């Protein structure tokens, strides 16, 4: 209902490609090895400093609509390079512009758009297949170690951290980035399970040194309720105070008359016996207590299905761990003597789960859950001086995070942009149905020289030359723009993960030549 | 009650045609095999790219507001074609356009434009039969795929997948297009009667591959009211449990003490019983659960009318499923052993329920009620890498489904623009009654020949010189727009169906023939 | 660089070409190949360059030691 105003034609893609040259201009100072930062006002306290595409085109918004619709396309460009992919976002914006530019520019009156932007998405999908068949799999660490220095800026210290947290909870264990209080990055392996829930009451403490519950060889009692009488918690601690073992409650809670018990016979006659609250929200608790059970191997009281009450309470429906370190804040279980094999058919239940779902929350319960039973999780604690370092550092440990799973997930190809200047022959033996599916396919071949043509002219050198020369070498060799040198890549460990490069250019050039199709924009006239 | 401004004669006129011609000119650029593309910039986020013309028309709002009224005006005629058929709204418009710019150009002080306007009726009327006299009915599953191919801008694998979506679920089945989250258009086939709600309670798991409950040829108990009591449950649970066979719950809901029967059972014994909540969310509810008891063989329990009791069940009172898999989130029933004959007469009264039918939203529930019992519905998810590329692309996918239920309903004629082409000599036979009826028949004669103009400006020819070549060729030859060559169009399949013809003459000439009666227009003063 | 700009391809692989080539090969940008330049007649007058090259160096190096630029106030 708004009064709207409407361009046509040239006038109105020139303004358009006005913004998706400035924003892409914006992000393009920061890709490759010598790439810049940029500074972001915050409406809040300080300025955010970073390395990170995405980061830079989300945060750019233009007062002249027409700009503004292309710097919104190739934000689109970003974020979905960004969700899919985890890195790469940089590529895709100075892809897509390319994109945006020649398809622009090959607009006539004979031109049909919608069939060059066929032809474009046909040379994609032949560039695709020839970086499938050019990736090579990970196999060793070192590869690990390569592709996080790389995507860490060529930072060698986090991916060495990284790869280690990868040697030590597995290549598709649960690793998680956060804040570090300190100058240097530190790596924490959480081994057997551990919970965020302390003790119930401070009266349970048997050493001084970490004011902190400490038990080894101990019975563990589960339950999905609260113990609040009397009934419902003596015969555990009698079963526990017949076997001179130490007791530990996990409960929904302990409050009130059981837990004056226990703390009046921790007090006085040195009963053993510590109680935690049961971790997680809803299905989570039952699910987690559950596991638990499995992996000491007990039976969790009070549930749903099976009934299982606190009155009767055997000696076998007690689980039994090496060791229990129970804190102010948090708790953890060490060697518990479950049954293997009902551990591993509980393994192989979440992974059932986790083949089903796909909403990315409970996955990531899932995955939690998976790695408490396995191996542990591992924490990179990105250390710094200040709050603006920290969040920087922590955007490209990210980005090497991700990149690292990627290259897990469906192989390496050599970085620098030399991958996507490998696939141009595979272009050259195309034959297009008509002229505008050809210069489709001709805008792709002019467009996959830019990633390193980009990241030769962040450093300072003529890009187009480092391009010829590349192309002219032989397929191992490519440019180090650190180094400045023409070398064996692979060897050199400048390698990329090959579903961060066919994401980003499918994601560019799908949104691009969509852009290129237009004639007619329509925008709200500014009150 | 506010101030107005009011104009007179030929420059409130000038001034609608000026707002018509913005529209139009806006819409237009989309038009044919090689139109482009408008982006209409969003309030939110992404902006829109469409070539959908109603979506153009709609997006565009005039400040000056006697442009404005001209503005709404065809954006009623897009409007409304749409509504009827859901396809040829650029059509529309640029026939309004034309028969307004013809209508105001013929008023002079001694004619009388509503009588223009009663002879403009009459040419369409002229028109409209002469359509009806050319269209043929579809007959083949390959005018199928030609008609929602040429519907989808060209694109045949839109047109195989609608062609085999109608092979699957029949020509007056259900199709329902949604989002694909993959690069590529899937169709999925949904037979037999499977509804969203899934199981009750997560101990009914008997196959953990996929999570979900799986039984072969098991009892059903469909109840219309809750199942809470042990006394509701137990005999029917005795009678699954003596014929050695799985029980199948579809109730209002299951929870309390019925609920904690079936879990003890279930998790304790192994009895083969699944519990599920009730589609529907009132007497569309009972509905869905009356077809369910026809479908098995099954009787309802707790129906108001009929009140037939959960404590007396009958074998024959439950119906038989010869396979059922329960999920999470949906339950699907496979082969049910109800009487076919009553299913027939079922099938019947939904149909006759759908005769009745004024609401147009209750018509959804009983198509899928007639498609659950009789053969299925069909799923398309559309591909893309962005949800811009996705949200235009599901406009052409809505336009070729839509257009071939209508060529399903009415037949089709020569696509380009040349089944209006070759309604002219229809025109050239009446005998208008006075000048003004000669007028607006010589209106229409020039404006049957926009469209294939306007088809053959956006290639890039020369319009004027198609038209005549099509007119001076044989019935069967028009012109091939994509390929730019004179054809055999039913041979080459560029057809259209016939009501969306008729419908955008129709709309357009109604609303322009009721513009160009215009003297006065009154627009408020803008504050 | 510039004569390759205005022909319509990109001026540094087209110099970078020249320099990897032999003494007698240049560019003809017309036809936009490399070639003999003396005989294909694509020759230029050494006064012409000399000069254009003098008068460039002199008054731009001389431009390229300010430090401080003084200007009227336009009114
Ligand atoms: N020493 C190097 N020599 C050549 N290319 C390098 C070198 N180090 C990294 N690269 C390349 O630089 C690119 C990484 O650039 P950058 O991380 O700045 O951008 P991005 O991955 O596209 O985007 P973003 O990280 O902002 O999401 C990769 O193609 C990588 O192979
Ligand atoms: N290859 C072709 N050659 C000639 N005419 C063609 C060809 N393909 C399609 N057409 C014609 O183009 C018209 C379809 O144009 P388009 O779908 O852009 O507009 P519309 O149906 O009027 O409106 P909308 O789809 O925006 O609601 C039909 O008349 C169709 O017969
Ligand atoms: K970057
Ligand atoms: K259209
Ligand atoms: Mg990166
Ligand atoms: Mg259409």
């Amino acid at each position: 209902g708004s009064a709207k105003d409407v361009k046509f034609g040239a006038d109105a893609r020139a303004l358009m490609l006005q913004g998706v040259d400035l924003l892409a201009d914006a992000v393009a100072v920061t890709m490759g090895p010598k790439g810049r930062t940029v500074i972001i006002e915050q409406s809040w306290g300080s300025p955010k400093v970073t390395k990170d595409g995405v980061t830079v085109a989300k945060s750019i918004d233009l007062k002249d609509k027409y700009k503004n619709i292309g710097a919104k396309l190739v934000q689109d460009v970003a974020n979905n390079t960004n969700e899919e992919a985890g890195d790469g976002t940089t590529t895709a914006t100075v892809l897509a512009r390319s994109i945006a530019k020649e398809g622009f520019e090959k607009i006539s009156k004979g031109a049909n758009p919608v069939e060059i932007r066929r032809g474009v998405m046909l040379a994609v999908d032949a560039v695709i297949a020839e970086l499938k068949k050019q990736s090579k799999p990970v196999t060793t660490p070192e590869e690990i170690a390569q592709v996080a220095t790389i995507s860490a800026n060529g930072d060698k210290e986090i991916g060495n951290i990284i790869s280690d947290a990868m040697k030590k909870v597995g290549r598709k264990g649960v690793i998680t980035v956060k804040d570090g209080k300190t100058l240097n990055d530190e790596l924490e392996i959480i081994e057997g399970m551990k919970f965020d829930r302390g003790y119930i009451s401070p009266y349970f403490i048997n050493t001084s040194k970490g004011q902190k519950c400490e038990f080894q060889d101990a019975y563990v009692l589960l339950s999905e309720k609260k113990i609040s009488s009397i009934q419902s918690i003596v015969p555990a601690l009698e079963i526990a105070n017949a076997h001179r073992k130490p007791l530990v409650i996990i409960a929904e809670d302990v409050d009130g008359e059981a837990l004056s018990t226990l703390v009046l016979n921790r007090l006085k006659v040195g009963l053993q016996v510590v109680a935690v609250k049961a971790p997680g929200f809803g299905d989570n608790r039952k699910n987690q207590l559950k596991d638990m059970a499995i992996a000491t191997g007990g039976a969790v009281f009070g549930e749903e299905g099976l009934t299982l009450n606190l009155e009767d309470v055997q000696p076998h429906d007690l689980g039994k761990v090496g060791e229990v370190i129970v804190t102010k804040d948090d708790a953890m279980l060490l060697k518990g003597k479950g049954d293997k094999a009902q551990i591993e058919k509980r393994i192989q239940e979440i992974i059932e789960q986790l083949d089903v779902t796909t909403s990315e929350y409970e996955k990531e319960k899932l995955n939690e859950r998976l790695a408490k039973l396995s191996d542990g999780v591992a924490v990179l604690k990105v250390g710094g001086t200040s709050d603006v370092e920290v969040n920087e550092k922590k955007d490209r440990v990210t980005d090497a995070l991700n990149a690292t799973r990627a290259a897990v997930e469906e192989g390496i190809v050599l970085g620098g942009g030399c991958a996507l200047l490998r696939c141009i022959p595979a272009l050259d033996s195309l034959t297009p149905a008509n002229e505008d599916q050809k210069i489709g396919i001709e805008i792709i071949k002019r467009t996959l020289k830019i990633p390193a043509m980009t990241i030769a002219k962040n450093a300072g050198v003529e890009g187009s030359l480092i391009v010829e020369k590349i192309m002219q070498s032989s397929s191992e060799v490519g440019y180090d723009a650190m180094a400045g040198d023409f070398v064996n890549m692979v060897e050199k460990g400048i390698i990329d993960p090959t579903k961060v490069v066919r994401t980003a250019l499918l994601d560019a050039a799908g949104v691009a030549s969509l852009l290129t199709t237009a004639e007619v924009v329509v925008t709200e006239i500014p009150k």
